[PDB]
């Protein structure tokens, strides 16, 4: 009983994982959404000349693309937003409050216009939505409702993969179908990812996809714990929900 | 069997500002940002590359500004209005060298070295980077390098948004190859300092012999007025298209 998604396609566009042949990995994230509602950009990656590269080697059409959203301000998540927008400023942007102004003002006069987020929660476009500013940095991820659950999508994770997973189970009382992007556990030992792992079971996460700056030492725990449940991330991977 | 040695000084150089939220010049798009294109007698670099690569190509071009002479390229600090043109730069120009401080993200660091021909990660001492062309080294909790031009008038010091403190810059490259600064430009960062600090600024810069000025980007309005009526004419007007010659 939710007003929820038919199909989701989300692309992987950045990474500094490669899941197909030819192309150039980089350090950063972007990944290109299409539902039957909407199609936005989440993130830029550090380097938008690969961007558009890697966007025209995957057949994705940038000018279809309603709105930008930017999880927060670190070089590897808005280094391509002014190659993005000068070949499509006819966007919505949705980024967090902790963006600087001066950055905030030269992104309104050039879009149709920018949306600042702050700590509360908010839908963005039909059945999306941002958790809100947390943490510290200042990092909002998306939440995107479908029939099968949330789809939980984070730039670095910041604030800490286990409360942008229970932030969005609490926003729609729904649970988790997959959650993905990177975790920034690449600096964890052994232990400590192995209690994250353990409380994304207790919430119920169904399926996950970790990858940018989740690390190597992360993912392998993942794939172990997970199985068939742990998807490949990296460029060009499509997942369809 | 002929020897060739570089100089110690440059006897011109010319400094074309390329970025910037000021205009000085008329038909450019004004963005929060810098960067300059700097000519002297031996070699040719860009010191940091604004917020939008973009706009600086585009910028470049209306100023017959050919980025493809410049041999390396300087990035001052981090901040987004400085790196935000170096993917569009590197693009169309890989084949430099590059200067970065160490506060930069390693992960930065090992890709841009991937792409271009190496990079040399300055630290805390004083380094020389190119001919007749120094960094004060990384200075402040930022982490933030300005550069040091040793010319025949004196030094020139460039500067980025001097979060380390415009003073404390000043008094480093003077220390560095003890000659009088002929022109301290720049971001000088006084945005949010009231009149009673940027006196004292002011005058310390008067004390430590400060010849010319040109204070841009993030100075702020306030000590702009205030260091061209201390200064008059050796305040210098800055903004995109202005060409200062040494
Ligand atoms: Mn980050
Ligand atoms: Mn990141
Ligand atoms: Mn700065
Ligand atoms: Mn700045």
């Amino acid at each position: 009983h939710h007003m929820a998604s038919n199909t989701v396609k989300i692309t992987i566009s950045f990474d500094n994982y490669a899941y197909l042949e030819g192309f150039q990995t980089l350090w950063g994230f972007s990944c290109f959404v299409e539902t039957d509602e909407t199609t936005f950009l989440f993130d830029t990656g550090s380097n938008g000349r690969v961007l558009l590269q890697n966007m025209q080697q995957l057949d994705i059409d940038l000018k279809k693309a309603e709105a930008l959203i930017l999880s927060h301000p670190h070089w590897d998540h808005i280094g391509g937003v002014d190659s993005v927008l000068e070949v499509h400023p006819q966007m919505h942007l949705f980024v967090p409050n902790s963006l600087s102004k001066h950055l905030i003002r030269d992104l309104n006069a050039q879009t149709l216009g920018v949306t600042v987020i702050n700590e509360s929660p908010q839908q963005l476009l039909p059945s999306v939505y941002s958790t809100g500013v947390m943490g510290d940095i200042g990092e909002q991820s998306i939440v995107i409702d479908t029939e099968k659950g949330l789809v939980v999508i984070t730039g670095c994770a910041h604030p800490g993969i286990e409360h942008i997973a229970a932030r969005s189970i609490e926003m729609l009382q729904k649970p988790i179908y997959l959650l993905m992007g990177g975790f920034h556990l690449m600096y964890e030992n052994t232990a400590r990812i192995s209690e994250v792992i353990e409380t994304l079971d207790e919430l119920g996460i169904q399926n996950v996809c970790p990858t940018h700056c989740s690390g190597d030492l992360a993912i392998s725990m993942f794939k172990s714990h997970f199985g068939d449940r742990c998807l490949q991330g990296g460029i060009g991977r499509v997942i369809t929900i």
